[PDB]
Formats: C-alpha cells, structure tokens, sequence
C-alpha cells in the first residue's frame, strides 16, 4: 500500500510566504549573516512529497501480539469522559484555522450558534455515517532553520494534513480524555511527556545509574509519519476501545477511525484535490498519543527480538531513547543491527542507522542531551540542552518579524539553566521588551505542541518550579558544550559570549529600577551577570499559584490551546 497517491495537482499557499530573513534593524543585534537563515515554503513541497511517498511491508510476530496484549491488559485500567462542547470549544486555540463553513476560532470560543450548530451536526454524522471518508487539507508548513554545513543544503518544508474546524472540536469531545491518559496508564514511566525538563533528566540518569555496565542508543525512523500502516492505526483504535467510554464516544472513535484516521482524499487550499493518505495525517488530535503508543510497541517487540538485556526506553512520539545492560561491545553492535531488523520488519527503518552509546552524555533524543554544570554550593547539577543553531536562528526571525508563535520564549522556559539561553536568549528579549514596555503583554509560545498564553514577567517563578534555583546559580559548565556554543556563535555572526555579559549588566540595571515583577526578573534573571551575586531565596507566588497540566501529554498537530499559567 502507497503511503500516498498524486492526482497532479500542486500543493498551494493560501497566502504569500516570506523565505528569506528581511533585513531588520535588531535581528543584527542577534545575528550578522542573514543568508544563513530561511523559512520553508510550498516551493519546496515537491521535493518533501517524494521523500515521504513510498510501499509499505509489515510483517508481524509473535513478540509483536505479545506486546500488544500487555498494553491493552493496562489501558483496560481506563475511564474516559466525552467533554461536553463548551469544555472542547475552550481547548481550541484563537487562531485556529477558519472553518469552511463560515465561522471560526474566535466564533467556536464565544459559542456562536452558527459554530454550535455546525459542530453538532457534524457529531451526529459521526453517528449516522460510519464509512464515507472525510475532508482533509493539505499544506506546507512554515519553518525556519540555519542553511545546512553543505552550504545551500536546505530542508525542504514538511506537510501538515488536517480536518475542518467543526471536526477538530469533535474529536476533542470524543479523544482528549483518552488521549490526556492513557499512554501514562499504558506506558508508564516510560512516557515521554509526563516530565517537564528537570524530571526527565532526572529519569534519563537514575535509568543510566540502574545499570551495572550500561548502553544506550536514540532510534529515529525515517519519516514515521508515513511508516505508519492501515493495520498499525487499528491497532491504535484496539487499545482506545479497552477504555470504559460512553456509548457515542465509543461510536466517535469507530467512525474516526474509519473515515479519517486512516486514510482519506487531499485538498488543497484552491479547493482541487491533490490525491489521497493512507498513512499518519501530520495534524489530528491522536498524532501524539498514537504515534507514541505506536513507536512503543514497535520497539519493545524489537528488543526482544534483538534480545537487549533489561532495557528501560522513554518515548516521545516517534523519538526513542533506550538504555539496557551492555553484553560487550561487539556483543552490542550485532545487537542493534538485529534491533534494526525487527524495527524494520515492523515498518519502521531508520534514517540513520544507531549507534550503541557508552557515555549518556553522548545521547542525543528530543534533539537534546544531558550535560554538566555546578551551583552555588558547587555539587555537580545535570541538566538538559542541545544544539543553540535553530533556536538562536527563530529567534532572530522573530525579532524581525511578528510571529503568532515565539519559540524563543518556549526555549527560555524549557532551557533557562542553559548557557546559551542565559547569556543570550534572555539578554537580548528582556532588553527589546524593555525598549516597547511589552513586560505585560502576554505572549503565545508553546510546550510539546499546545498552545499557551505566558507573561513575560511570571519566568522567574516558572523557572524555579520547573527546574528549581540551580537554574539560577549554575556556573561551571563543560567544556564541549562551552565549545559547541561557541562555534554556534561564529557560524551565525553571534557576537561571542564575553560580549552578552555587558548588555546584561544594563538590562538588569533597568528592571532592578522599575520594582514590582520586574525588579524581581532583574534580580533572578540576571544574578550571573553581577559582579556582586546575590543569595537568592525562593519566590512567594511562584512555587504556590501557578497553575498545571503542563506536562501530563504531547499534543503535537493536535489544535490545544490552554491560557493558564499566566
């Protein structure tokens, strides 16, 4: 079976797209070499299409149905509610996009009777209709990345596949209990997304100290999305119908599966049709939690069948992270060839082959890896970072250009104890901040794919929640990760480390001059900057009201959005 099928027709924009980073008067405070930033558009669509077109071969095994029947004897655990439609037009975010029906976000948020109208007739189709598929849009994603060290290499943009509006509240009534739950119930500790920062790394080195003679390896599938088969998303269904679920969730999830999930005809944004799917559509509620539960079960049948000792992994969607017993280095290697094997036998081949690792700081998952830093006291502190070249990179076109969606303060949040996000992310934001008095206003970024509202002026206490007061005070960072930072630096036209330290200085000299929230970023935000460090002591409201459900799941293509958490 074709991953997908072209009728010929092209993959449009709906509206022009911007490629190159235009030549602001700020971003240079960033970054100096321009022509090494870019953003996909639908001009490179064609190249994505063939990389992601392609038969499928699965062969199943008793390791496989083995697997399968232990995750379906846990999620038997479960009990899921249908959310009534006010609960699901909540969860839908602002700017989501318009439905084909005359009404949007903004209507569906407000209860307009022409959203509640459409959404309920689109529930009780779901009812009376079980086989016809349903509607999906095609379109190329915009992202920016750092030109490839093949100089003039460029990704070309990746695909997002999604139903209307109407269709997307329904699937929340139907799926968002189930999808919040139940891969924790089913996977353990082994999901991903139950951890903020500190708590997988946490994971990551306690797992890596559970071994006697530990070995470790990242897996990533070449385009999981359009590995996954016909017969992987009924599977998927198999294990959300062992949920205690109300009669027409129980029917929601049955024509879901049938009419969307698993395939359906392309749409353009002109309204042609580009072909159809029979693979993973990039922007359903259930991407996440499927690809999740899907990428689990592939893996843990293969370990078997590889014969890996003791192995713990952590999953996050179709990134995988395993850590087992070694049995001797060659011992390892034929292991992982055989681990290939399974994996690909299952549907699901590598882009890289791995790589059997002795030193978990050499592991790279999520795009990221543990290194080592001190605190004030000096006690060896781990922590989370990865590559600064496609933050620093957003961050620049984001300085340029105004963007729905800031990653540069997603990156803040889910790497404040980071060299880089410390000296440069912070710096630079808070003084521009500073310059327009946007201290208030609040801004979108987002947490493993959902949407969320944050004031700039809540980071120190989201910090020190997250990832404690080491995040705070941490000083003496390793030297390869020193290096690597710096050699970002120089590839971009960032001006080196040393330089930071004195913007800083200013920065926090105008917060501490202001009191109230921002005094307070000044004083926490900043502490490395000072000649004269401070004693920091934990902050009143933070670790008291704020609010959570920040890391309970992934919901990636998902269409979440949560305004909380100031």
């Amino acid at each position: 079976s074709m991953s997908y099928t072209w009728t010929g027709a092209l993959i449009t924009p709906c509206a022009a797209e911007e490629s190159k980073l235009p030549i602001n008067p700020l971003s240079n405070s960033l970054l100096r070499h321009h022509n090494m930033v870019y953003a996909t558009t639908s001009r490179s669509a064609s190249l994505r299409q063939k990389k992601v077109t392609f038969d499928r071969l699965q062969v199943l095994d008793d390791h496989y149905r083995d697997v399968l029947k232990e995750m379906k004897a846990k999620a038997s655990t479960v009990k899921a509610k249908l959310l009534s439609i006010e609960e699901a037009c909540k969860l839908t975010p602002p700017h989501s996009a318009k439905s084909k029906f005359g009404y949007g976000a903004k209507d569906v948020r407000n209860l307009s009777s022409r959203a509640v109208n459409h959404i309920r007739s689109v529930w009780e189709d779901l009812l009376e209709d079980t086989e016809t598929p349903i509607d999906t849009t095609i379109m190329a994603k915009s992202e920016v990345f750092c030109v490839q060290p093949e100089k003039g290499g460029r990704k070309p943009a990746r695909l997002i596949v999604f139903p209307d509006l109407g269709v997307r509240v329904c699937e929340k009534m139907a799926l968002y209990d189930v999808v919040s739950t139940l891969p924790q119930a089913v996977m353990g500790s082994s999901y991903g997304f139950q951890y903020s920062p500190k708590q997988r790394v946490e994971f990551l080195v306690n797992t890596w100290k559970s071994k006697k003679c530990p070995m470790g390896f990242s897996y990533d599938t070449r385009c999981f999305d359009s590995t996954v088969t016909e017969s992987d998303i009924r599977v998927e269904e198999s294990i959300y119908q062992c949920c205690d679920l109300a009669p027409e969730a129980r029917q929601a999830i049955r024509s879901l599966t049938e009419r969307l999930y698993i395939g359906g005809p392309l749409t353009n944004s002109k309204g042609q049709n580009c072909g159809y799917r029979r693979c993973r559509a990039s922007g359903v509620l259930t991407t996440s939690c499927g690809n999740t539960l899907t990428c689990y079960l592939k893996a843990t049948a293969a370990c078997r069948a590889a014969k890996l000792q003791d192995c713990t992994m952590l999953v996050n969607g179709d990134d995988l992270v395993v850590i087992c017993e070694s049995a001797g280095t060659q011992e390892d290697a034929a292991a992982l060839r055989a681990f290939t094997e399974a994996m690909t036998r299952y549907s699901a081949p590598p882009g890289d082959p791995p790589q059997p690792e002795y030193d978990l700081e050499l592991i790279t998952s999520c795009s990221s890896n543990v290194s080592v830093a001190h605190d004030a006291s000096g006690k060896r502190v781990y922590y989370l970072t990865r590559d600064p070249t496609t933050p620093l990179a957003r961050a620049a076109w984001e300085t340029a250009r105004h963007t729905p969606i800031n990653s540069w303060l997603g990156n803040i949040i889910m790497y404040a104890p980071t060299l880089w996000a410390r000296m440069i992310l912070m710096t630079h934001f808070f003084s521009i901040l500073l310059a327009q008095e946007q201290l208030e206003k609040a801004l979108d970024c987002q947490i493993y794919g959902a949407c969320y509202s944050i004031e700039p002026l809540d980071l120190p206490q989201i910090i020190e929640r997250l990832h404690g007061l080491s995040a705070f005070t941490l000083h003496s960072y390793s030297p390869g990760e020193i290096n690597r930072v710096a050699s970002c630096l120089r590839k971009l036209g960032v001006p080196p480390l040393r330089t930071w330290r004195h913007r800083a200085r200013s920065v926090r000299a105008k917060l501490l001059s202001q009191g109230g929230r921002a005094a307070t970023c000044g004083r926490y935000l900043f502490n490395w900057a000072v000649r004269t460090k401070l004693k920091l002591t934990p902050i009143p409201a933070a670790s008291q009201l704020d609010l959570s459900g920040w890391f309970v799941a992934g919901y990636s293509g998902g269409d979440i959005y949560h305004s909380l958490s100031r």
